[PDB]
């Protein structure tokens, strides 16, 4: 690896993407710890990893490291025709309970802070060990060539968007998140032309299990 980011909030950026070793909740854990690596930025993309083991408080999120594209302050989501993105990835087991996602927040403030938002839209490629999103299911969605099963519910004030796959697990996936975003404005009355994007991120959501790895193979993201 390029680059090794062992520390709580170990942090790299460059190529305007950035890596965060986002250890947010392991407080929660009653045992283990969790590194992210860099290796690669090839090709326009990042190439990375994260390894880690945790016990305890299986419900809770011990960490979401992430790679993310950087952006700027104050852009309308009405104001963004387009948010390319592609990614391929592996997990070296699936006996964790851990997601992989994309993870978007708004808010209606341009200034929030990056943990958090008015609203959260959250797009699963995995699914492992019975865990379950925010909220409720609400109805199924077809998007980027694929049917999700779209939950919904509230993360304290925050409203979370989160789109599941309904079998299995996507290791190559790519799409426009714009349509996403397009959808919810449609039929769930998405406020876009008041939410300025926050942050534009995909990583892994790890609660329990392991010695786990997952490999993130290639990582590109572009908006416009
Ligand atoms: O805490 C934010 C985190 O929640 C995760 O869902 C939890 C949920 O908080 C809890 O109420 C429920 O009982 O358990 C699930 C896990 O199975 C959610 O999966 C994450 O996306 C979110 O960041």
């Amino acid at each position: 690896q390029i680059r090794s980011l062992c520390e709580l909030y170990g942090y790299w950026s460059g190529n305007g993407y950035e890596l965060l070793n986002n250890l947010w909740g392991k407080d929660t854990a009653t045992s283990g710890w969790q590194c992210t690596y860099l290796d690669g930025t090839n090709n326009g993309g990042i190439q990375w990893s994260t390894a880690w083991e945790w016990q305890g408080a299986p419900d809770n999120v011990k960490s979401y490291p992430y790679v993310g594209k950087q952006i700027q302050r104050g852009r309308k989501i009405s104001d963004i025709n387009s948010m390319r993105t592609s990614v391929s990835w592996t997990y070296d087991r699936t006996d964790i309970r851990a997601n992989v996602a994309y993870d978007v927040f708004t808010a209606r403030d341009p200034d929030h802070p990056n943990w958090g938002g008015d609203y959260e839209l959250m797009i699963w490629l995995a699914r492992y060990g019975g865990i379950y999103p925010i909220g409720t299911f609400h109805s199924q969605v077809n998007l980027a060539g694929r049917t999700w099963d779209l939950w919904t519910g509230y993360n304290g004030n925050m409203r979370v968007y989160s789109f599941l796959p309904p079998s299995g697990d996507i290791r190559d996936f790519s799409c426009d998140i714009k349509d996403f975003f397009n959808y919810l404005e449609r039929n769930h009355g998405y406020p876009a032309r008041e939410q300025n994007l926050i942050v534009y991120q995909v990583g892994t959501e790890c609660f329990t299990g392991g010695p786990a790895r997952f490999t993130c193979r290639d990582f590109r993201a572009d908006l416009w």
